[PDB]
């Protein structure tokens, strides 16, 4: 089957705040526990926002058809890092899930399903896992920040597990560093730096390395893909390039690998999302009366930031904020539901009868409580 979706949102309806302004004020704690003005804010939550992590799952159902999978795990990799082509997706931040709000995300068209939920609020913890008929993919992560002094340092620690159904081979990596600039004056605007690795449980290794940058090439845009295959195997040595801001290709063949896909019209206006962005807080007939009282697509003030209501926006942004912290001061925090921590840094989703998914066939979720 198949559904009609919006791609594409109402324009914003406040100009963006300055984060400097903030950083001045609170000179030490940093940015996800700072109380932030809605308008500082672009409508999803974080739980919506590394799911955009799965924009492109296609190449992993690639990749399981492949003789060369880590080339198109790879381009996986850092594709996600393509949201951020327009810059304008630079200028504001995402809504901070509420401890046990959840993120699910169907997609027929893809063949996956993907279900989330933040598992601990300090420090914030997300749990992730998608599923395909062919490869499923678990995350754990812990968003961090640093500035470093002119520049904020941006990372999401945890490593994605990747697992083929097909073949039960692993692939694992930890996303790479990014950086935000221009926060003193002029555009802001993100790049990645450094480099990365995925690692294949075959003993197959794909070293990712950007262009550096950082006084005139203005910003850092491509990068260079090694693939090296461990000796003994069939497999032979390769070598990938392109820009994370449109397309991926084998520098032997000349081959395109991956390439970005659409953004909303007038991007400029809309937060410079892509119509994938757009999508995610979409209630369609996928979701109508199947979802829990925690989905991001329920939350009040992302609802009305998202419509230009903004004034009622802060003031359920405010009030969202206010009923979690009575309930943690109380000692009765929510505790998340479909995913069991298996040790530090490190949680699993829940299988079984009350599983999110065997739940969700019957609304089985009168035990769930109301966050808002």
């Amino acid at each position: 089957k198949s559904v009609t979706r919006r791609n594409d949102i109402p324009e914003a309806a406040a100009s963006p705040p300055s984060l400097l302004s903030f950083l001045r004020k609170n000179v030490g704690k940093d940015l996800s526990s700072i109380a932030m003005p809605v308008t500082s804010n672009e409508p999803i939550s974080i739980l919506q926002l590394i799911s955009e992590t799965f924009e492109y799952a296609p190449l992993l159902t690639k990749a399981t058809q492949r003789p060369d999978p880590i080339t198109f795990v790879s381009a996986f990799a850092i594709s996600f890092l393509s949201i951020y082509r327009d810059k304008t997706r630079t200028l504001r931040k995402p809504f901070n899930p509420l401890l046990a709000e959840t993120f699910e995300l169907i997609r027929e068209d893809m063949g996956f399903r993907l279900i989330s939920e933040k598992v601990s609020h300090r420090p914030p913890v997300f749990a992730f896992f998608a599923e395909h008929l062919d490869w499923e993919c678990s995350y754990t992560v812990t968003p961090s920040q640093k500035f470093w002094g002119k520049s904020i340092e941006l990372n999401n620690e945890g490593i994605l597990r990747l697992k083929f159904k097909t073949t039960g081979e692993l692939f694992e990596w930890t996303q790479p560093t990014t950086i935000l600039k221009n926060l003193i004056a002029g555009e802001r605007y993100m790049e990645p730096v450094n480099e990365f690795e995925v690692h294949s449980s075959k003993g197959d290794k794909s070293h990712i390395l950007f262009d550096k940058a950082g006084m005139f090439s203005g910003r850092s845009e491509g990068f260079k893909v090694s693939i090296i295959p461990p000796p003994s195997s069939n497999r032979k040595k390769e070598t990938l390039a392109g820009k994370w801001t449109q397309s991926l290709a084998n520098e032997t063949t000349h081959e395109t690998i991956w390439e970005v896909g659409d953004l909303v019209s007038n991007p400029k206006k809309k937060y410079g999302f892509t119509k994938f962005t757009a999508n995610l807080n979409e209630i369609t007939e996928i979701e109508k009366g199947n979802l829990p009282p925690t989905d991001s697509r329920l939350r009040p003030d992302i609802r009305a930031y998202e419509e230009g209501n903004v004034d009622k926006a802060e003031e359920w942004k405010l009030k969202l904020e206010q009923l979690q912290r009575e309930r943690r001061n109380k000692g009765q925090d929510v505790e998340p539901k479909y995913f069991e921590k298996v040790s530090k840094n490190e949680w699993k989703y829940i299988t079984g009868p009350k599983s999110y998914w065997e739940r969700r066939k019957k609304h089985d979720w009168s035990d769930i409580s109301q966050l808002w």
